This record gives structure tokens, C-alpha cells and sequence, in this order.
DNA sequence: CCTGTGACAAATTGCCCTCAG
DNA sequence: CTGAGGGCAATTTGTCACAGG
């Protein structure tokens, strides 16, 4: 099969939020949201084990330590903003991470994010973790999550996304407001990298209005077709 | 206006090595 | 032996000048 990798289940509000995290931060953010789904009333305290992280992401003990230490530092000052319109901004962490023993980090998610993570019925995105552990460009990650929000059961879909919305929720660098660059350094990159490192296969077409290009119409099928 | 491309810069990659318990 | 450190060269991301439809 391919069903042994953990099932990531995030609310569509998180899928659509505007924030900025590295690949490495997003890698961890998948793990945290997994822990949180164990509540009979959860508090926002998560733990991270170097040794297991290495096995999941195919990295050496030493380099897995570099990756974790450096991102935990980079969280501070980083906000996530939720919409639906609507406008709300929260901090990811409320305390610095730390290590009570070798190999172990304790992080403290803002408890208020707990409902935005768990979400509402028939209103959520889902994907296996194995589906996304070989992506490098975090932007390629954000797009894949989005596509997954519209995946039918047979692993196929069609969705049109407006470009001014991608620049906003995915918080793209300034210069990609000039379409030639948006084309070259974001769209063609994140599409090839999905085609290569995920079980999804993707094509696209550009919706133009006047001289301006305004929407990307993404459609895809699953490799097991 | 729109487009693509060449050049330059600043950032991320996997990889190497030392050293402490 | 693991993992907390320091470091590096090659490749990928981000910016912007110039040329043409
Ligand atoms: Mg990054
Ligand atoms: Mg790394």
C-alpha cells in the first residue's frame, strides 16, 4: 500500500492562512498537529525527538539536530493570520522551546490555535505524510496542501486559484508581483517539484483578462490511475 | 502596457569535521 | 555511540536591467 505513513488532517482554515515558515518549520508543524489530536481538552505542549525525526526524514543524527534547533529559534515574531471576510492574527509559540534531556525538545503552541487545527466536520484537508516529505520549496508545500483541499476520493481534482490570493496567503516575495518572475521562480518551480517528489501529477492553464493574467486553473490525477 | 532572459545577490541545500558526556 | 557545535562549496531562490511585441 502507501497507507502506513501518518495521516495528516488539518482544517481548511489552516490551509488558507497567511503565514511564512521554512520547509523545516512546516515539517515540524505537521508533527505538532498530529500530537494535538489526542484529547479526552488539550493544552498546547508538544515534544520532538531528534532520533525519530531523523528516521522520518532520512537525515543524520547530527544534521537533524541542526535543522530542529535553528527553526525553533526562527518561530519567534512569526504570526499566522486567519481569514473568513475576516481578520485574526496569532503567535505560533508563546514561550521558547527547550531541551530537558539530550534528544528531546518541548515546544508550547499557542493554545488558542487548537480549534483552528482540529476544525469542523466535512470541512478539512488531508494527506499522508509520505506524500510531502521530499518537497524542498516550502511554497511547493503550500500549493500541494491547497490542491489536497479539493481532492476527490479517487485522487483527482480541478480548482481555479486567483493570483492576488496566492501572493497574499502564501506571502510571496515582493518581486513576484511582476508576472515573468512569478512564472519562472514560483509557478514552474512548484509544479515540477510536485510532479517529481509526490504521487500527484499536475498540469495548469492561465486565465487572462485584457492584457493581465489573473487566475491559474489547476487540475490533476493520481499516479495510481 | 505586456513578455522572456542575463546578470548579480542573498539564501538554502546536503555534506564534512570536532568534541562532550 | 548520539547529538550539540562550527564550517563549506554548489545549487536554488530573489531582484532588477535591458530588449522586443
Ligand atoms: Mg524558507
Ligand atoms: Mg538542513
Amino acid at each position: 500500500k502507501r497507507k502506513n505513513s501518518p495521516r495528516i488532517v488539518q482544517s481548511n482554515d489552516l490551509t488558507e492562512a497567511a503565514y511564512s515558515l521554512s520547509r523545516d518549520q512546516k515539517r515540524m508543524l505537521y508533527l505538532f498537529v498530529d500530537q494535538i489530536r489526542k484529547s479526552d481538552e488539550h493544552d498546547g505542549i508538544c515534544e520532538i525527538h531528534v532520533a525519530k525525526y531523523a528516521e522520518i526524514f532520512g537525515l543524520t543524527s547530527a544534521e537533524a539536530s541542526k535543522d530542529i534547533r535553528q527553526a525553533l529559534k526562527s518561530f519567534a515574531g512569526k504570526e499566522v493570520v486567519f481569514y473568513r471576510k475576516g481578520y485574526e492574527s496569532f503567535p505560533w509559540f508563546i514561550k521558547p522551546a527547550h531541551s530537558p534531556s539530550r534528544g528531546l525538545y518541548s515546544v508550547h503552541i499557542n493554545p488558542y490555535l487548537i480549534p483552528f487545527f482540529i476544525g469542523l466536520q466535512n470541512r478539512f484537508t488531508q494527506f499522508r505524510l509520505s506524500e510531502t516529505k521530499e518537497i524542498t520549496n516550502p511554497y511547493a508545500m503550500r500549493l500541494y496542501e491547497s490542491l489536497c483541499q479539493y481532492r476527490k476520493p479517487d485522487g483527482s481534482g480541478i480548482v481555479s486559484l486567483k493570483i492576488d490570493w496566492i501572493i497574499e496567503r502564501y506571502q510571496l516575495p515582493q518581486s513576484y508581483q511582476r508576472m515573468p518572475d512569478f512564472r519562472r521562480r514560483f509557478l514552474q518551480v512548484c509544479v515540477n517539484e510536485i510532479n517529481s517528489r509526490t504521487p500527484m501529477r499536475l498540469s495548469y492553464i492561465e486565465k487572462k483578462k485584457g492584457r493581465q493574467t489573473t487566475h491559474i486553473v489547476f487540475s490533476f490525477r493520481d499516479i495510481t490511475s
